């Protein structure tokens, strides 16, 4: 996927298009600074080379103030240009991060379980930053050196076309060398920024798994892994710098070969050489001045190509497959008649389907309970209900119409659940209870929701009631308190459809039935999808469905299931 | 904590001390390259300024080959020096990451719940990298420009001490300006790399919380937060670049003020000026050549100070308080007679103690069960047993001796538990079951441990048995399978002390009692610390202890507790 530089710069250009004013101001500052420098050199040459005594004293009287003002203008122009190019770079590296965040955040769930969090995070701190160098400063430098080279080429063409033939014949050679060097530079630039994701992943694994890496020993295995990864990154950087330091000698050697050729041509006492001997010095002096522009362009090529490769891979990821959003049907306060018709779902990368012809009905104002073997089909149904994944066959109808027909935001706004592995945010308890809706819900509503979840008992025991930070993933408050806070968060939404995916997994029986009674009393005629391995919490459920290997086994009321004496009664007799 | 530059460079020096060979080779390459450049300029000046006709043809015949070889030597020296400085930079940025990893990984648990994972991870990818620029290249450039400045100062002192007085009188001014500019540069360098941690934390919060940020809406709140954080970072960078572009004009203006003074002095037709008129041109030409070294030093000062501030904060964190390791007593296969004597523990930042005079005994070959109110004292005891935290009063004795007396590695190697919030690693199932000990346990042992945990049933159903990657945090296999894998991991250790912190929290009753029977049969005479909210799984426990508000309430056998008709019987009658 090593795209050509020009055609990816063309795609990068629209991102920098709003900030063309900074670039043009930088350019006008550059030409003004060049004019001021030429003015200063022209006025300084007679004073230095000829001598102070030779120069007139009348102009020398005002010379100090004149030079002070001239260089003050030079410095202000340099400041303006540098600030403008840096501003362009910063504003084009800010938009890149914004787009990466807004695009990766809308990715489907099936994409997040394949990639690692570290390698996704490493593209917002390192991959995006590399475009900054190649966006504005490198482009301006390349344009300036190309203009200088073209000017010197025109000067050679006007002065003497006989001695300029070698530059024409070596231009393919130097162009090919620059092209292969740039392609290689992009290669290591893409490879090295990919292994920084490995660095971030290796760091994150130890950062987020400190407890078990302490408990289970292995204080050296993680160190060895990180050492190998860091050595890989360091050697990638070494390869990049070695290529950078190799590229310059070859271009310089080509230029010196041209120098040797022109010196050898001037060695021959030809009639044209003898008649145009004065022009030989002129062309030699002009060509000896190409060394600096060539060196500057070739040196800045390294940063330009690193940034260009980062841009290439960044636009590669930015054009990935996002979540499906074909359906555009806004629905407000749906009844919640979720119904399944012969839907079979298969997780990506798995040959065996997770669900086989699963069929269940969730009418309005009814609580349905799913039980069965661990890990058979339970959480998968709740995942498909909110469309975390995409169904393969069958049809899932919400309020009589297909889920794919409704817009994603409306569907997610009408479904609120308690995740099996609750991941609380590092913020205040009030902000966590009412997440992403702090401006819509008052403090009284938050307190009432917390009370409905039997969470106000331990909240007041904290240092600051409903205002205490709980750290990363809610480490501060441990165990069942996280589940109670999640229950309060789900209840505060007042969602038409509420799903309890192991609501009381880590809750004692004293508060489990209190929460169940609160749900039964304060949430009457609300569609509920309760999932639990404890049958005692679903004794009053309207109907129970048993899932085993992702298929329908037994459905009906608790008394009907007990009289059936099937799998549900087998589990109930074992639980007692 | 804005430390002075020299005294923190002194502390950074030992890190670069092993790699002094690269620096000295870079220096010798630099002096060789300078000598070659002087040779080339000396031989080229007569050819260019005087003219080709003036120069002898005999030397001009060999001139092309001579110049080719000379510049080839120049290029090879430049390559050697650049590769050496880059190698030094890379090897000094690798060690920094190694030390950060090995130091942050040994931090106490009480430090990890206060900081955010993002801000800790951001110091290994960004904070460490900044030292690379200021370690080798910036130091070499500063040394070279200082040597050049000292040489020009000596040249002025020898040539004319009358006109060198202004440099002496302005040296305090330029030194003070450089000092304040450097201190400010370090200020924004420390401030900006601190807000990159905010960038990483904001990215990580959305990366690791995608499910609930989809479910609970709020597709704009996270975007706004990240937008504000990115704007803060961009404006910090803008401030840094503005200070950088402001610093240069002031130093240049001081130099130009010296230029104006010397021009004004030469304006006066003094007797000394008239007699030494030739020396005026010499000193003016010498001083006009100081502009480039001054500009280069002042420009590289920005990168040097950014790296120096990063080094300052990095050594600040590196000298934090690590885990206590005073005790040095290696113990192999301890009996496990853990006993508590009037120990009261208080979590950091909490006024109310978590445990108040908790007292319990865990003799050899006994299983003790803890029950009670949710979140009272249960997980805290298991945390102190392995010394995740530090006790305040009382004494915890393991095998008759204090925990603090034993070395940390031996104590952790003799305790293996199942965490309440299991966090599986992104690797193969076999590697996760035997974590950090893959070289010590064979495949047969892993399979037997998995079978003991009732985990071999669903393992064979996977695409690759015991060889299938499970993604980040074990997303691939959901719910109870993670708990079964954790149980297998705990069992495979064959640890003398085994703690079950909600072992069957997310497991159905069909496999819960099977796992309990496997533990009872295959782990006879092993010290067990079982913690569960389901009394049915601890019906055969040797003794049960009830924890309520972190104090002892009721201890004894199941029959004794039932006959007591206390809190335990109150819970049992409610569970049935
Ligand atoms: C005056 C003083 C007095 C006395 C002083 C002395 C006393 C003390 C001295 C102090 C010394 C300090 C120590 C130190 O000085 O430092 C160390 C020491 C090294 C000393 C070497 C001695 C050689 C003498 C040289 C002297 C002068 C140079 C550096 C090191 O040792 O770094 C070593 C690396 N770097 C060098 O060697 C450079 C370098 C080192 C030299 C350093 C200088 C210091 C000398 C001191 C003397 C002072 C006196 C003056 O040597 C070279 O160049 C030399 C050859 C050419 C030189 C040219 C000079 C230019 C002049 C031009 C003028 C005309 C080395 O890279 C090897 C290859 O890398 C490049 O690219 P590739 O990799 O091949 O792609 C080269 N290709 C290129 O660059 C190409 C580039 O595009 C150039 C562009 C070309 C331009 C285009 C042309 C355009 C055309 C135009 C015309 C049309 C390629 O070919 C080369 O070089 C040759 C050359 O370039 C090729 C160029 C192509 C030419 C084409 C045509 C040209 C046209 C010409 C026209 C005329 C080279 O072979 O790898 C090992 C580690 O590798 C591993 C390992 O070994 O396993 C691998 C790693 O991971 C792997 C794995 O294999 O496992 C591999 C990865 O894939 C990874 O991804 C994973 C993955 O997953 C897979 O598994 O796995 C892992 O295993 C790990 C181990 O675990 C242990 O860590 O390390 C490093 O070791 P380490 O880091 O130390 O451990
Ligand atoms: C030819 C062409 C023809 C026509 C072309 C035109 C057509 C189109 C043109 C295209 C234009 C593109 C757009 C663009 O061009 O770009 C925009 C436009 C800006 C235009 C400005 C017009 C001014 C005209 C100037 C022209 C020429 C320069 C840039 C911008 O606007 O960037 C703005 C920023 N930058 C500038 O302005 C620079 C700059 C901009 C100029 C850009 C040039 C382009 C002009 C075009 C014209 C072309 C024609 C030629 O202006 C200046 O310099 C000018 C004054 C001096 C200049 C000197 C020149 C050098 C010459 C030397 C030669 C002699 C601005 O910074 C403000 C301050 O920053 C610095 O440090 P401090 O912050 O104070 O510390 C300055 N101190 C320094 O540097 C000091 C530095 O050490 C210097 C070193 C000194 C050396 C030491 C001396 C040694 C001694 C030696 C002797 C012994 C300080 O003082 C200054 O400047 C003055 C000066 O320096 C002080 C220096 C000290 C002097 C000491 C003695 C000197 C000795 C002298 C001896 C003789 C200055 O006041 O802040 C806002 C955003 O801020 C917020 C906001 O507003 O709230 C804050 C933010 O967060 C906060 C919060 O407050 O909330 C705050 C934070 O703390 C944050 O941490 C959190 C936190 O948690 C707390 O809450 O919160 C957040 O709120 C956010 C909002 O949410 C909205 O985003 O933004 C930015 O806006 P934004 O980014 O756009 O949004």
């Amino acid at each position: 996927k090593d795209l050509s530089t020009w055609q990816t710069f063309r795609r990068l250009w629209p991102t920098i298009a709003p900030f063309k004013a900074g670039l043009i101001v930088a350019g006008v500052a550059l030409i003004l600074n060049a004019a001021s420098d030429t003015f200063m050199l022209s006025l300084l040459k007679p004073l230095l080379d000829d001598g102070f005594g030779k120069t007139d004293r009348s102009v020398l009287v005002w010379m100090p103030l004149v030079v002070i003002g001239l260089m003050i203008l030079r410095g202000i122009t340099s400041y303006v240009s540098s600030y403008c190019i840096s501003w362009v770079s910063g504003k084009v590296v800010m938009t890149m991060r914004r787009r990466l965040f807004g695009h990766m955040m809308g990715m489907p769930v099936s994409f997040f379980d394949k990639q690692s969090t570290g390698t996704l995070l490493s593209r917002i701190t390192y991959d995006s930053e590399q475009v900054a160098s190649s966006s504005s400063g490198a482009l301006i430098t390349v344009v300036r050196e190309g203009a200088s080279i073209i000017g010197l080429f025109i000067m050679m063409f006007y002065y003497s076309w006989q001695l300029s033939i070698i530059l024409i014949v070596l231009a393919p050679i130097v162009s090919i060398a620059i092209r292969v060097v740039s392609k290689r530079f992009r290669n290591i630039s893409k490879n090295m920024q990919n292994t920084m994701g490995q660095v971030t992943t290796s760091a994150e694994q130890m950062l987020k798994g400190h407890k078990e890496v302490l408990i289970f020993g292995g204080q050296e295995v993680e160190t060895k892994r990180f050492d190998k990864v860091s050595n890989r990154m360091r050697l990638q950087g070494m390869k990049m710098v070695s290529a950078s330091s190799i590229s310059d000698p070859i271009i310089q050697l080509i230029a010196s070969l041209a120098l040797a050729f022109v010196l050898y041509a001037a060695s021959f006492p030809s009639v044209m050489d003898s008649l145009t001997a004065g022009t030989i010095t002129v062309v030699f002096s002009s060509m000896i001045a190409l060394m600096r522009p060539l060196k500057s362009l070739t040196n800045v090529n390294a940063q330009f190509q690193r940034g260009m490769a980062a841009c290439q891979t960044l636009f590669t990821i930015l054009d990935s497959e996002q979540e499906k959003d074909e359906g555009k049907r806004v629905i407000e306060r749906a009844t919640g008649d979720v119904e399944f018709r012969n839907v079979t779902f298969t997780y990506p990368g798995r040959d065996v389907p997770a669900l086989r012809n699963i069929n269940l009905k969730i009418p309005a104002g009814k609580t349905v309970a799913l039980v069965g073997r661990s890990g058979s089909g339970k959480s998968t149904i709740a995942s498909l209900i909110t469309r975390f994944y995409d169904i393969d066959e069958g049809e899932i109808l919400m309020d009589g119409h297909d889920l794919r027909e409704y817009t994603l935001a409306s569907l997610r706004n009408q479904v609120a659940l308690v995740s099996q592995n609750v991941h609380l945010f590092n913020d205040t308890v009030a902000n966590n209870i009412a997440y992403a809706r702090t401006e819509q819900y008052s403090r009284e509503q938050i307190e009432e929701a917390a009370r409905m979840a039997y969470a106000m008992d331990f909240i007041n025991k904290m240092d600051n009631g409903l205002d205490t930070v709980i750290g990363e993933n809610g480490v501060l408050l441990s165990g069942g308190q996280r589940q109670r806070i999640a229950i309060a968060r789900a209840l505060l939404r007042d969602s038409p459809i509420l799903i309890l995916d192991e609501a009381t997994s880590a809750l004692d029986t004293e508060s489990e039935r209190a929460i169940q009674a609160a749900l039964d009393e304060l949430q009457k005629n609300r569609t509920s999808l309760v999932i639990a391995h404890r049958l005692s919490t679903i004794e009053k459920a309207d109907e129970i469905v048993v899932v085993e290997d992702g298929v329908i086994v037994e459905r009906g009321t608790h008394n009907d299931l007990l009289e059936h004496r099937g799998v549900y009664a087998q589990l109930h007799k074992m639980q007692f």
